């Protein structure tokens, strides 16, 4: 079992990642930490809690950074339309996500993996507030970046663009990094038949996936959970990656040295291709785990 | 009494600021928070605790950020030396930091207050920026921020930048875009508060723990000048009597561009940008007034 | 016939572009202008003149900018060698550059024209930018600019930047903000045109002066490819644009110092909502392209 | 006599610098080159030509760069004087070519005096790098080690073409910088105008017509009973450098887009440990300077 903390900004695809992480026997989901991103933190928190309540996921949820570390906040109704939820009974823990991340890593034996699928604000604050966490982190498997074309701008993918300075901290940490960028995640196109596949499986997870993906196309965040379940399903390439924090046309770009021209040691395993038959099989496996 | 939290990286002149803040009846020093800057946090924390122990200052001390929010860490081992507070000899340290992180202390204290607390940052702005972004509801709770840092003219660590800002430019950008009333004691002002041999003699002659401390500290730093300004303490002077310091309201922007002006406080002295002022920038200080205050504070420790 | 001025820094692939441009009946090559790039201008000029002499191309050659407009000069001595055109041995050089500076030639030729001339820059954009800013009245006279440079994906000289743009980013900014119709043969397209062992064998079979030159030239870059023909794609494009698929995009040149200096930022998906300014090369029919190269090379065989 | 080429964008104070340069026996004014700056090149050229015609200055005038080398053009155009119908014209040679050819043919004794944006100078330097050792010195009006004018960070001439200024400041040619810190001290008051006006002649009337306008639109805008003369300080410097205190500094031009675009970053305290590249103007003896202005005016009588 890979122990993980899932840091997210739900978010339609975050919800799918939560669904997969909380159920699969290859994953030990220790906690869910929430960051502002797709929407403001008040909304992403409610969204995360709504998902956990509907799926009866009893993992603690921690609210983190409501704002990026430096830049003016950007966002991408509720932030998770489609599924209708019960009146919210479950709540966030009283501990700040940044403190939770620090304390959990400090008390561990270095076997915990961070899985950020939102802006990297919680992660960067934790890293700079307690640098002793760095050798405690086994790996960081993040959804974010693009070696090719971004989405929010031609240069930048949303998660990085939303907090470039936080991304710079993470990408200069020296912790082993895995980057599921848009180049990879844009390949995981969910089609009506994928939705129809999951509906027939049914249960709480099946309906939620259907409700979410009907409203929404790529699933992005869930690829990080796929990767931790079976890395063989995803081809990566080791690259030296630098985050551009210059104001201007490449603000929040992940500059990926695909050809090794800079002669710098690689710092990231960059997602290249995904076996989508493998991936959807896994999504269904996770969906079927919620039937009582 | 102005309630303050003094955020600092001792630091020779930080220690002078602590001495002043903890004693003057116009100041209610609620807590001392420590940041990395002059030296690494392990050292600035020991330095701050050493000063409080020697002066018998019973105010809680909180350790904060050991690193800036984004950039690769720099120190000032240029002026402050090995420990970062050379000159005085301290007894073995028995006093310790609180278990609460400085960032949490700042948030909790501001959130629980009625908005009458002033932050006094005299190191890099790392603690302040983290507190602000972690809990933006603190913003209207902050009465004012009186910071030592910046320069409208020439910097120190680079031509463009003063050390506190240069040590965490992204943190400084957060503070200078917060919308909270700012007062900036930049180098243009603080370079005027040069401590001469006779200012040192004046404090030695007054004596007691604080006179000895001032003397050991400043006699060391003046030795490095032969081979000096007090900077941080002007923020405390300003809160005691703002009439002693002439300020000018300016729109100030922090440059976070990598390059020759990284960490520059760009101060619109002539108002050419047509933007509302966000900072009262220090222009001139009455040094007779200032040294009188320093002596007043030194005598408070006479036991 | 498309009238062109070919602006180049020979350069192995520049030589192939000269060979194609000077011979094909769809092209009226008015003049060759030389810029520093692959090597310093003294060398690229000698290289250009060497090519023209060997192929008996009687078109005037003009020396232009020896330096980029702002940055510290870089060369590509890694691929192109000591001379900038290592490989072919040339007879003693008897032919020479015209006395007119390339920048003046470009301005004068455009100003005197009826607006039917196309510029074909296949080196850094230094000559073009200087001409544009020295005489802005040339802008409406330029029919189109078909340039080799840039990359919407990965660069070559850095991960972000292609050599020609990287060698003079500020010049490239001028060209990409000129409002003149632009065609960009970037690396994404040109990397599809690799010259393998079978390509060299084919050309030298066709033989004669251009055959032997292709082979001597392209064997050196294969000997440094123990570890593409780029420039000639611009001439291919002008002969038959149907052989090359382009996509209209808003392209911006990044002149920020840092990891994307000299990047052509290409808005592939139109997310910025700005009007396209460039037809960006996407794919090339390589059967069509090599057919054209042979058509051109055959044109040189002797009686 | 110091041989100079005066590169300018007239411009009220450029006109004063022309007046001084063309008359003083310590200066050999070889040619005037014009650049876009204060106004577009069509207008600055006409302004330059008007000044020369009115003062009967017969030095050849060359039109140069109408645009900066990279950035989108900005402007800041010579009110006060009334000029007769213009008959003088620019030479047919582009100023950039003139500068290159004149330097290449020389023995290295010519000084360049740029008092507009540095566009002509940068293009000439990159077009023909062999001119660099031919340039004895560059005495420029531009920059500020403290506060700029057009932005808090930047002085107009540099701001108008930062990339050109980066070229000049990295050229290795000895530089003298009359920045705003110096020139803002050169305050022309009513008594200074009186002195020139009462000396009389064409240059005294021109000074007076120009500066009266400058003073009227210094009083109406901020009054402020005087206004700086900037460009002419470069000519004062070449006549007698003793009148102006300079300090050697390593200066770097910031070309980053943002709040310090076009800033001259001047290492006043030497903290970067880099060799000085610029003699930066610190203070001027204004009694000396106004005496010299009057002397120049009198040369036209
Ligand atoms: N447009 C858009 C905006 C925001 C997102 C969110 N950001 C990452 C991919 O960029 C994913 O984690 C999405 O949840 C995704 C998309 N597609
Ligand atoms: N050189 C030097 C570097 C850093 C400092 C510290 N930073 C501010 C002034 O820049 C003050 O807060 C000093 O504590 C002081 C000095 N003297
Ligand atoms: N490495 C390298 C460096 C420079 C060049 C030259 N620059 C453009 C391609 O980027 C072409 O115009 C080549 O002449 C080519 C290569 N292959
Ligand atoms: N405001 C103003 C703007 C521009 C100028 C022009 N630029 C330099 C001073 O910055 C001088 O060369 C003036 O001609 C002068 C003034 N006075
Ligand atoms: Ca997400
Ligand atoms: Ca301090
Ligand atoms: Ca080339
Ligand atoms: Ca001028």
């Amino acid at each position: 079992k890979r122990k993980i903390i899932l840091d997210c900004d739900p978010g339609h695809d975050d919800a799918i990642a939560i669904m997969m992480a909380a159920k699969h026997p290859a994953i030990d989901l220790l906690g869910i930490t929430i960051v502002a991103g797709n929407q403001t933190l008040d909304k992403t928190l409610i969204n995360g809690l709504n998902v956990c309540q509907k799926l009866e996921i009893n993992v603690p949820v921690y609210a983190g950074m409501p704002q990026p570390i430096m830049r003016q906040q950007i966002v991408a109704d509720t932030g998770l339309d489609g599924p209708v939820f019960e009146p919210l009974t479950r709540q966030a823990e009283s501990t700040h996500a940044v403190k939770y991340i620090i304390d959990t890593l400090m008390a561990s034996d270095g076997d915990i993996t961070l899985v950020p699928v939102g802006p990297l604000s919680n992660i960067a604050v934790a890293m700079r507030m307690q640098p002793a966490i760095l050798p405690k982190i086994r790996e960081i498997v993040l959804m974010g970046g693009a070696y090719g074309t971004g989405n929010f701008t031609p240069s930048a993918e949303f998660n990085i663009f939303a907090d470039p300075e936080a991304a710079r901290v993470v990408f200069t940490s020296g912790v082993p990094l895995v980057m599921m960028g848009l180049d990879l995640t844009n390949q995981t196109v969910c089609t009506p038949d994928v939705i129809a596949r999951m509906e027939r499986a049914g249960g709480p997870a099946g309906e939620l996936f259907s409700d979410i993906m009907n409203f929404t196309g790529p699933v992005h965040d869930a690829t990080c959970i796929g990767y931790l379940i079976n890395p063989d399903g995803i081809k990566t390439q080791e690259m030296y990656v630098e985050v551009d924090v210059n104001s201007g046309p490449c603000y929040g770009r992940t500059v990926c040295d695909e050809l090794g021209v800079l002669g710098k040691p690689a710092n990231t395993k960059v997602g290249i291709t995904i076996d989508t038959d493998w991936f959807w099989g896994l999504v269904e496996e996770c969906v079927r785990g919620y039937i009582k």
